[PDB]
């Protein structure tokens, strides 16, 4: 695992954090709000 394991943990961690960032959070928040009330 060493370096390889660390890489997976990094990319794997982003799965959620990375997904939320990059405008992903706005998409869900913006999308949810609308459909939520829109």
């Amino acid at each position: 695992a060493t370096p390889v394991c660390a890489v997976a943990a990094t990319a794997a961690a982003a799965s959620a954090a990375c997904g939320w960032v990059g405008g992903g959070i706005f998409t869900g928040v913006t999308v949810v709000v609308x459909l939520k009330h829109c």
